[PDB]
């Protein structure tokens, strides 16, 4: 039927073999431990790494936890990344995602820097916009770079884009050099093939999207929610990844198919044969380390180019 | 106004300044001759290279003049480039393109053979595409190589595109690994805002536009003149770029945004503030020369990943 990467059919099947509720079944808290747990048991590990240190800082509406990597830290001042994890705007931490950003760090030979923005329902949208906004413009206030790098799987690639556009807008103290938006979310609609053709029995389903959708309870009319619906001219440029069983691989590609209409240098990636998600499932699904490693080479690639000019 | 580059502008006044018909003014021979003469005097040479050879093939209509750059000729078997020059389906031969093909061999690391093909008006369409898919099958089938990497600048962008469709369709003895379009025209149509934006004062005029469309006499419907009316799905990983003050330019966003739509893994870059025809202008303008190092840069990346899964 559709082209399914034999490890990742595989993990699939053990996945649909497990007993137990649904995360749309669950309040808040169980679905955040079932992720948790999730990553205890399908992803790598941290690994080795140099530096990895956390502190708060001051946002609008409270302080904000921010985690920092950094494999090289006697580096020159140079791009440091910002990097917003999915879990659609409730669930994941800075725990669920620490071996994907550790990874980014040793690959990208710069600094990561993950947001542990406010999540919903506790604090529904605009909270995660608001929170990621006011970290990125406190990175580039305080720490020596030269520019930043932004980045994030899912909700998290929805941040990455809108967080851009709210910089674009109005600078932050360092320019965006690029950004490297994850199986990004940018739109509330579903009226899509890949919503209709993979929208069951591809971890992201219709049923944990409704559920997510109706905690966060975001404006479907407002930028930082859909930023499709707004015009893309002036952002950086963008590596765009999609996995092609995913049911937001279409608005994906419309997504970078927009930023190329407007001017925007964009490389655009999908992932054949495999899932949303898969940036957090390495060990379950062992061929997402080439999916990391190919898209994290090709966006070091973007980023000395950008530094070298 | 439109963002120029300091160079490009001085380079335009200098063309401004010239005395002497337009090209559409010329039968093809004095065309050609311009061509000719405007490389001399605005590209850079050849440089050192290894190894430089010239043989013809076996074409349906009789002998196909081709050209083969090596800088590495004890190389064991991997990728080759083809490369189809471009001309507006009119000018254009092995030497007015010939600095630019030394350069992509040195900088790839692969050999290049550039294709002699028939120009219109006295072999008008489809007389380039039937070369260049024989030239290209013959490589295939005659030189030690792992795969084919199809490039090509403006009408040779277009060869590039058309090419690849058929060998979807059909099949060489071996793959095509990646195309690099330059700048391609996709469309018979003059429907762009850049069209209307930049069809005067930057080099290819809508003058210069209609006089290679009358000659060549290409068939708006067909899928080698208009490529962009037919699917692309299933094309191999496409680097295409535009310049951004180019009358082509829209057209070669829309064909970069249609290959994203269809899943085809798709690197796009807009070179920024020059025109149409820079790859053989590195001395006019010598920004040029970052241009054409930077895409080729990016698609010796390209190849390496192909070539390494
Ligand atoms: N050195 C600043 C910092 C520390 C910890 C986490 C993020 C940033
Ligand atoms: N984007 C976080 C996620 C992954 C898989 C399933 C649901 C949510
Ligand atoms: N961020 C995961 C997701 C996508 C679409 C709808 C709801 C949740
Ligand atoms: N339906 C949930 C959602 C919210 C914001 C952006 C995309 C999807
Ligand atoms: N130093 C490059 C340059 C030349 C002319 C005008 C502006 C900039
Ligand atoms: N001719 C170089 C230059 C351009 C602008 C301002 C100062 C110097
Ligand atoms: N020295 C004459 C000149 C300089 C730059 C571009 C065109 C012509
Ligand atoms: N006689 C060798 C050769 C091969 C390809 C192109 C030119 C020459
Ligand atoms: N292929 C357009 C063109 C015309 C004249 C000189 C250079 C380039
Ligand atoms: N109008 C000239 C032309 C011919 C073939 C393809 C594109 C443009
Ligand atoms: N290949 C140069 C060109 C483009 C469009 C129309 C005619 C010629
Ligand atoms: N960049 C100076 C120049 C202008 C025209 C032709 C050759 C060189």
């Amino acid at each position: 039927t559709h082209y399914t990467r034999p490890d990742v059919a595989a993990f699939l099947a053990f996945l649909n073999a497990q007993e137990g509720p649904k995360m749309e079944e669950m309040p808040p808290a169980g679905a955040r431990e079932m992720m948790r747990v999730m990553g205890q048991l399908a992803d790598v590990p941290r690994g080795e790494i140099a530096k990895v240190e956390d502190r708060m800082i001051p946002g609008p509406d409270g302080d904000i936890p921010i985690r920092l990597y950094d494999n090289r830290p006697d580096r020159e001042a140079g791009p440091v990344m910002v990097f917003y994890h999915g879990g659609g705007w409730v669930i994941g931490d800075l725990e669920t995602h620490d071996p994907y950003c550790a990874e980014a760090a040793r690959i990208l030979d710069m600094p990561v820097i993950a947001i542990d923005y406010r999540l919903a329902p506790e604090h529904p949208f605009p909270a995660a916009p608001i929170d990621c906004e006011a970290a990125t413009r406190w990175v580039a206030d305080n720490i020596a770079c030269t520019g930043l790098v932004l980045s994030g799987d899912s909700a998290g690639g929805n941040l990455t884009i809108v967080t851009a556009l709210a910089l674009r807008d109005e600078p932050a103290a360092k320019p965006v050099i690029a950004i490297h938006p994850i199986y990004p979310a940018v739109t509330t609609h579903n009226d899509w093939q890949s919503y209709r053709d993979f929208g069951e029995g591809h971890l992201l389903t219709e049923g944990s999207m409704t559920w997510f959708g109706n905690h966060y309870a975001a404006d479907p009319a407002d930028r930082r929610a859909a930023p499709i619906d707004f015009p893309a001219d002036g952002l950086p440029p963008t590596l765009l990844i999609t996995a092609s069983l995913d049911p937001l691989r279409d608005q994906g590609r419309a997504y970078a198919a927009k930023l190329i209409e407007a001017g925007v240098p964009t490389t655009y990636r999908e992932a054949k044969g495999t899932i949303h998600g898969y940036i957090c499932l390495a060990q379950g699904i062992p061929s997402a380390k080439d999916d990391i490693r190919g898209a994290l080479t090709v966006l070091k690639a973007i980023v000395a180019e950008a530094t070298g000019a």
